[PDB]
């Protein structure tokens, strides 16, 4: 049941017309955001508005992502998503994940006065951070997403606050559509499901790089964690192995010590 | 002008029909709430809904507050507004405070995509916590409220996330209008300026404890005095807004409870005089 629900959430995020007022909670604080999404002529339309403070806005048409900020000059990049809108979990190909993750039904509750299916996303080998997701039972849109460290402490929370689904594409989305916008070593142990994309690795959800240079007098063993990001440096033989990305320290360490020359 | 704006925010919160989806942030976490307010026939109507988890709701019809919670039995109490609704600051008589507080204009910014006036509410004697308020420029409704300790760290935060003002009274506020709902031996000798005694009680449980409640119109605290026991100790605990200060002098256990900096609760206790 659970894996199919998660795929439906992915698809709903992409096909429905909707607006979410949400909050993004981390150790820096709580940020207020508004995300609008629509599909016109099989083309994705989106706006991410930042809701307090300076009027930072990012819009998507197709394929191009345009950035607006008072005083600064608007510019357009290529992208399939708006960075830091919905959590990256929502973009997952859950079918790819399914052999090496458990999707666990944890029951249901309300978020934003809407009944929600609650589902844990956990890697089977115990090597990774995990999610929980609360998804709207009716629309399947994500209502809350927690990223959890292995000790169960929350690293990131995303929380819808209010909440509407539209049948007909809204005025501002139609206006958006027509708008004038700016023109020698291998890692011998890896966690299950990670494959190579420095060497960059992904399991379809989390990613990390493994870097190896020659060791210098300045090479040190260190372990730094900033939020999602872990930086692990290790000196073996004449090499400085550096691992960077969304991994528990213990598992970053294990990758390093299993690099064979 | 800042004092006048704050009075207008007070009045707007009471007289307009509106809905606020908001969050309450403190050390415990972030809580999602929805607050609806209306005035029908010069009577306040309100609902506080709790937006995640179990469906707890509180309604106000005039002066009865009614509490609803699945599995439990609904009950109605008397009150002027829903507590832990809008911040208590919003109900202040800012005219009473004016000889003791500064109302300081700190500029303007956006909250919930609305332009807001930003105002600092500061006790002049440096004795109290302070607020900042972000108030909607058009409606004057409160958009954000920070309670700050004296070191400027925030103890509590109200923020609106969205935001609707109605000319007309809603369907649920009309349904609500017509619904079936349930029916001594010691003075303190130093007090910060503006605080006055609201009430006094004595109650057992059976040694008497004598309490006096104090308010300046914004902040409140109680001074409590019982006989000292072998278990009575000096302690100082702060939870958020709430400070609990216990001291043992003579044969008395003085306990101060409420919205006060630790150093000022301590000064109240050491200035209680026993006898005359």
């Amino acid at each position: 049941a659970s894996g199919a629900l998660l795929q439906q959430m992915n698809l709903a995020s992409q096909s429905l017309n909707y607006e979410l007022s949400f909050i993004s909670i981390n150790k820096q604080g709580v940020e207020s955001l508004r995300y609008r999404h629509a599909r016109l002529d099989n083309r994705p339309l989106a706006q991410l508005l930042q809701m307090d403070g300076p009027r930072r806005e990012v819009v998507q048409r197709g394929n191009e992502i345009s950035y607006f900020e008072p005083g600064l000059e608007p510019f357009t990049l290529n992208g399939d998503y708006i960075v830091d809108s919905l959590p990256s979990l929502i973009y997952t190909d859950f079918k790819r994940l399914s052999p090496y993750y458990d999707f666990i039904s944890v029951g249901r509750t309300r978020i934003a006065d809407r009944l929600c299916e609650v589902i844990r996303v956990v890697a089977r080998d115990g090597t990774r951070y995990s999610y929980i997701v609360w998804m709207d039972t009716e629309s399947k849109l994500p209502m809350r997403v927690d990223l959890l460290d292995r000790d169960g402490e929350t690293l990131e929370q995303f929380r819808v606050i209010a909440f509407n689904v539209n049948q007909d594409i809204s005025s501002s989305m139609q206006t958006l559509a027509k708008a004038n916008l700016p023109p020698s070593w291998t890692p011998t142990w890896l966690p299950q499901g990670f494959s190579e994309v420095s060497r960059l690795y992904s399991d379809g959800l989390f990613s990390f790089s493994v870097n190896v240079n020659r060791a210098t007098p300045s090479s040190t063993d260190q372990m730094l964690r900033t939020g999602r990001r872990t930086v692990s440096t290790s000196v073996r033989d004449n090499a400085e192995i550096t691992i960077v990305g969304e991994l528990p320290p213990q598992t970053a360490k294990r990758i390093a010590e299993n690099i064979k020359f």
